[PDB]
């Protein structure tokens, strides 16, 4: 069987299970499990599938190299595609609230869930909610027996706090720290003392390493009870590494990505985001251009967003982009090395996962 | 050292561990982690501690008919705080994101922590995100070589997802069901047909009685190993009728308390909410009664919510409430008896349960 039949395969069972318990056990009605299913769908169905995909290729590997009987082969193959909706569920639940939380219009080139005529924040909120809590319940009740269950909760459990943390860090990314305050209404830095590398780095670590990367990988480690062919550091190091980059790109693509292409209408300058475009042209920007920055970056005003978008170009970021991607080919190829003295089989997923996001 | 102290200091112990745990692990800095500080306290404490002091008073009186160290005793009443403080911080999790949801104004003579003026919604979904995410912190530190922490972690997960359940079922529980469909924006009833004893039941028993009164409870039981002192369907059916019973005062304080007495500004009328109010009297009102109720009820304008409070002071309900109650006394009752067979003290908790929800 190909890897994505059976990923969505197992969808279709696991979707089946949820909605079943919601009849047998939580006396839900029809019409409500209708409403579930159509909230999974359109919230959980239609990208790439990279994330899940990732523990069903990294077991994939190990399969390859270890001795099992067929039947331990499929068990393991279902387990990482129950591991792989768990985290794309998990992404599921950080897109609804996030979009909610930053008034968000589309998304891939649909609305919004919240903005679903029949959803609304009210109910939105919580069928955000509803989608992490299904990640538990779907470890629960397929990994029950399972030798890696404890080691998988704790993950994941650590792996949705960062991403939480991520998020805060991100929302909070253009206040000035010492200014923080419940009491007090935030201003918008006037100095961007804070668009750093260092706090960059830090911002997309937590926000979206640990669950698009780190988690995949790992996942499909403890899947495959295979976490002792990894130093785990280095796992760490390549996946933050990896990350990155997928990053530095997403935020490249806000600014210059047709809208039709990105399946939105940027809005990063508006929103005067912590970017790798703001961090690197300030890092390059001689006084007249910082200044010019300042007075129109973070405005909704057309005219202001367009004059941060021609200071880009005239920047020549394009320049410093290539940079740096010399310098995440050069480190993650390093990585990969490194990986392939406990396991070659890890570092091909590893090379795997750099090439999709390299070239996509 | 009395229960209360134990259980306050408990809190502070929980607060600087997560707190320096995202210094050392989290690469927080100070002013974030300020922030984050005072979102715990202003969105945990405050209130009666009702549900974290169920877990204390549970682990107390086993302690006093069980042999232990003291060392043990210790551990477990520090462990039931813990536990208890998990059940805070999943409430919390749950006023916070609620009060958003329903565009709340006030909670307990404070303004809800979204609109706190440096917080706003966009931080305050994410802070909701964090608080649930933290109780998990907390079993996972304190709990690690437990034996109770598999059971633990287990109970609680369904827990919460019966709390999300339940809340979809309230914020839908003025729509008829067959309409309920993402694509259209939901009408209100205008039959009123599923303002059902039955339907009122589903929602409290999983919007508030599972977390309030069936959890705290069973948590107590796991932290001191006790779980086979119980029935555990007695522990449920007990916990679901006296939850019901809290949530029929919190449906009549809503219309009726004054609202500094109430720590907000009741709105079930204007929401259109299947309140025990509703309920109870379209179960005996009379043809004209139930027109003038469906021409009124569900709408902002305040002429229209006095003629439906109105109608509920003239339908004499304060009988329907006594006679309920009285039921009520004799259902509770008779599971504290039949408790008693298997454990006189867990019994003895439950009534204790019993006393301050009837009597507050
Ligand atoms: O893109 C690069 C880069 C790096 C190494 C070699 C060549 C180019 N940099 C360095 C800083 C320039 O302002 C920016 O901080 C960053 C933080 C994280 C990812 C990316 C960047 C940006
Ligand atoms: O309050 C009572 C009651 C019950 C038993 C004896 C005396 C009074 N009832 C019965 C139904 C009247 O419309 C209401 O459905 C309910 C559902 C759950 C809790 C409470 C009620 C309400
Ligand atoms: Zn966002
Ligand atoms: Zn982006
Ligand atoms: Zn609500
Ligand atoms: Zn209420």
């Amino acid at each position: 069987m190909a890897s994505m039949e059976r990923f969505l395969s197992v969808y279709d069972e696991v979707q089946a299970f949820l909605l079943d318990q919601l009849q047998s056990k939580y006396e839900i009605d029809p019409n409500r499990a209708r409403y579930l299913r159509i909230m999974m769908d359109t919230t959980c169905l239609g990208g790439k599938y990279f994330r899940g995909m990732t523990v069903v290729n990294v077991a994939e590997g190990f399969l390859a190299v270890t001795q099992h009987d067929e039947a331990t082969k499929e068990r393991i193959l279902h387990d990482a595609c129950v591991g792989g909706w768990m985290i794309e569920f998990l992404q599921a639940h950080y897109l609804v609230e996030d979009d909610i939380m930053d008034g968000s219009v589309m998304r891939r080139g649909k609305p919004c869930w919240y903005r679903f005529p029949g959803v609304t924040t009210q109910c939105a909120i919580n069928d955000g909610i509803i989608l992490k809590s299904w990640t538990q319940i779907m470890a629960w009740h397929y990994f029950a027996d399972r030798p890696f269950l404890k080691d998988l909760l704790c993950l994941f459990q650590k792996v949705d706090y960062a991403t939480a943390v991520g998020q805060m860090y991100d929302v909070t990314s253009m206040c000035d720290s010492n200014k923080l305050d419940p009491e007090v209404a935030q201003p918008m830095t006037t100095d961007f003392a804070e668009f750093t590398p260092a706090i960059y780095k830090r911002i997309v670590k937590y926000k979206t390493t640990f669950y698009t990367y780190l988690l995949p990988l790992v996942m499909g480690l403890l899947v495959s009870e295979a976490a002792a062919s990894v130093e785990m550091n280095l796992v760490e190091r390549v996946a933050h590494l990896i990350g990155e980059y997928f990053q530095v790109q997403d935020d490249v693509m806000d600014c210059f990505t047709p809208p039709e292409q990105l399946g939105k209408v940027g809005t990063d300058i508006e929103d005067a985001k912590c970017s790798w475009l703001a961090v690197t042209f300030l890092g390059k920007a001689n006084a007249a251009q910082v200044a010019e920055f300042k007075a129109n970056y973070g405005e909704k005003d057309p005219a202001k967003v367009a004059v941060v978008k021609r200071l880009y170009s005239k920047a020549n970021l394009q320049a410093d982009f290539a940079a740096y991607e010399a310098e995440v080919v050069r480190e993650v190829e390093s990585l990969i090395e490194q990986l392939k003295v406990k396991s070659p089989t890890f570092a091909e997923s590893v090379a795997v996962v750099w090439e999709k996001t390299h070239k996509r």
